């Protein structure tokens, strides 16, 4: 039958592009579910199916609020084939910002989105893959869940997160037929009184300094989402898929040399001179 | 003046062990405040400072729940020299079990307790170390936060989480001179198998048994006691120039090194599924 791809976070970014360029496969091995927060927001991603002619009954759309976990087995239950050969957990949030600076709540969302949601995903659909001996998993990785950047601690602490998590997950499901892999990207193209009154001058100072060589960073190293959701195929064709790809290897050097110093000390260095000019 | 140490998660382990430890040296230079979620557990805290012979105003407890931010500014108001001049962050939950069997709530606490908690501590006290150019914050870690493992998949999480968090604050904090460092304990000696069968399928309950006992043996051969841990932080909090990282034992560095060694990640999933399991 028809390979069953189930991906959240699909109504802009890397979950649409990946969810129509699955759907419009001349081979046509594909059903795919294209889930999404809220399914109001469809109209963009049914657009871009029909500009590559999409087959009806290619593509379903579901709603799926990874925040709960009845949306997420509502969900898993509209899945009428009663399988799913392809899980893609993309949805994710953000969060910029001095630490002090950041309310509680948020927090806790990006928290409870990135990984506690990317559990509730995996906690609902492992169990028929395992009993199957058979599945593919894939994670929407980032360049920062390899290491730490200055004012997205929140974030990099989620994405880091997720590496534990999905590399933990990797260990036990190799000999239950399962393949978990991340997609590790980099940067992708899609007042300042408060910052002072909560922060501190020094800190305020170098928010706005990283602020503005971040914008450069974005301009020449940034994807397009098209570029990305090809990795992610690669992963999903490779018969012995690993546990990380990398849509860019511009990171490899500074990685590399985070892994030499086991202390930390030579990544905090460098990484606050290239960062802070 | 004395050196002012608050630490979280006192009533028992590393928390219970370095309090007393510092309170009672010889220097006689620490003054702590050992914070407890429950007052009520206070119980072995104070028989160990007892036996070491605390002198009086070397240690005193606080309630501080790090799941609660008005329980994290209430302490910060008792801290009666106005600054901390040592912040331990060692407050943690346990989670182990398959992953599908771990309920939602266990799940969504260990990341609240573990990782917001944490974030909540640096909230309430980075900004005054901030603006008095000086501090230093200990952070609990684990190798479990460097490398994953079968069946602790959301306390890994939770410890890379705070692996993220601590060196992403870590490249901004260098200039301020407020230094940050992780301790990176190996283990460390200090959900009813019911519903884990109803949750999970056969293969896997089996894997979890059969992992429990590779454990126990490694925990036999392998595990520090909280007193050599506590000489970690001891020796991190004395560094002219600490690192970003400390570690307890030098036994996992050769399987952290094949980790990183290669980036795909193939050779650690295999090299660590045969240590486990054989
Ligand atoms: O840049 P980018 O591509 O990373 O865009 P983004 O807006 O930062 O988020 C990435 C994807 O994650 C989704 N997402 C966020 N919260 C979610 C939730 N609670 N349940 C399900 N999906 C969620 C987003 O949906 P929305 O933009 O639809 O919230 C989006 O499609
Ligand atoms: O090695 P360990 O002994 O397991 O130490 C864990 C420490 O973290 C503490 N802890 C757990 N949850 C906490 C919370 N919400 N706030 C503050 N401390 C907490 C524990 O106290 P409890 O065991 O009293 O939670 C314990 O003292
Ligand atoms: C050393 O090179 C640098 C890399 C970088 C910066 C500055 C540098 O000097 C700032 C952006 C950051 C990159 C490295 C790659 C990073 C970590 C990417 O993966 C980006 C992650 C990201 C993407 C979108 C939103 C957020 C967020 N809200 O925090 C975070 C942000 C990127
Ligand atoms: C590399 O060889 C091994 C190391 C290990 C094991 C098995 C191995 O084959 C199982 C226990 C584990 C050690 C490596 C270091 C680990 C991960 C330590 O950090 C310990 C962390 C730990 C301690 C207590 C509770 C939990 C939890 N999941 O709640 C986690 C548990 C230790």
């Amino acid at each position: 039958a028809r390979t069953v791809v189930l991906i959240t976070g699909c109504s802009s970014g890397i979950g649409l592009h990946l969810a129509v360029r699955l759907a419009s496969d001349p081979s046509q091995s594909f059903k795919v579910y294209a889930t999404l927060r809220d399914l109001k927001t469809q109209g963009r991603l049914w657009e871009a199916a029909r500009a590559l002619a999409c087959p009806p009954g290619s593509l379903e759309t579901l709603q799926l609020d990874v925040r709960d976990s009845k949306s997420v087995a509502a969900a898993r239950e509209r899945v009428t084939e009663g399988r799913v050969d392809v899980l893609v957990c993309n949805a994710g949030l953000g969060l910029l910002g001095p630490l002090e600076a950041l309310g509680e709540d948020a927090v806790a969302s990006v928290l409870d989105v990135n990984v506690v949601g990317t559990v509730r995903m995996l906690q609902a659909f492992l169990p028929d893959m395992k009993r199957r001996g058979s599945g593919r998993v894939l994670v929407t990785g980032s360049v920062g869940g390899l290491m730490g950047l200055p004012f997205n601690d929140v974030y990099c602490a989620s994405k880091f997160a997720l590496e534990g998590l999905c590399e933990s997950l990797a260990v036990l499901l190799l000999p239950f037929g399962v393949h978990l892999s991340l997609i590790e990207c980099g940067p992708v193209h899609t007042s300042p009184e408060e910052v002072l009154d909560r922060t501190d001058i020094h800190t305020f100072h170098r928010f706005y300094q990283y602020l503005a060589h971040s914008k450069q960073v974005f301009r020449e190293a940034a994807q397009n989402p098209e570029e990305v959701a090809e990795v992610f195929l690669t992963a999903l064709r490779a018969p012995k898929p690993t546990l990380r790809y990398f849509t860019t290897e511009r990171f490899l050097p500074l990685l590399r040399m985070r892994l030499d110093d086991p202390s930390g000390s030579n990544y905090v260095t460098a990484m606050h001179r290239e960062v802070f000019g």
